[PDB]
DNA sequence: CGTACGTGCGTTTAAGCGGTGCTAGAGCTGTCTACGACCAATTGAGCGGCCTCGGCACCGGGATTGTGAAAAAAAAAAGCTGCA
């Protein structure tokens, strides 16, 4: 297996359509060749949140915990 | 009282001196990655509390033995001796 922002990169860059890019979609995508362990959910919001904090990933629309996300980088 | 160990002497030996040459290896740098800290999540091994019952302390007594101490027997010591 590869890591989960490999793994992150991997659904919204194939596809690109629902809700800019949100949870459920991310994660449905995303059982099918990660193959799945209980952790899945635990480290992909985990991955999320240190991705968003960064600059790899930047946020369209949300309050708090809850929202949508892209790839490129606002002005970038 | 006996001699082992200090003292002082001459003979012998090699440590110490410095110098020189040759180099193992101490020690430093740069490159990459396996590995350990450090997250959040799952969870069962080990914690505190508490209950039972057999190990062990305790007694006791009476037999045994190990451990002396006294008194009694042997040997040796000291004083006499007399003798070839
Ligand atoms: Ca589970
Ligand atoms: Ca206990
Ligand atoms: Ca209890
Ligand atoms: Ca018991
Ligand atoms: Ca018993
Ligand atoms: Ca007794």
């Amino acid at each position: 297996h590869p890591k989960y922002s490999d793994m992150i990169v991997a659904a919204i860059q194939a596809e690109k359509n629902r809700a800019g890019s949100s949870r459920q979609s991310i994660q449905k995508y995303i059982k099918s060749h990660y193959k799945v362990g209980e952790n899945a959910d635990s480290q992909i919001k985990l991955s999320i949140k240190r991705l968003v904090t960064t600059g790899v990933l930047k946020q369209t629309k949300g309050v708090g915990a809850s929202g949508s996300f892209r790839l490129a980088k606002s002005d970038e």
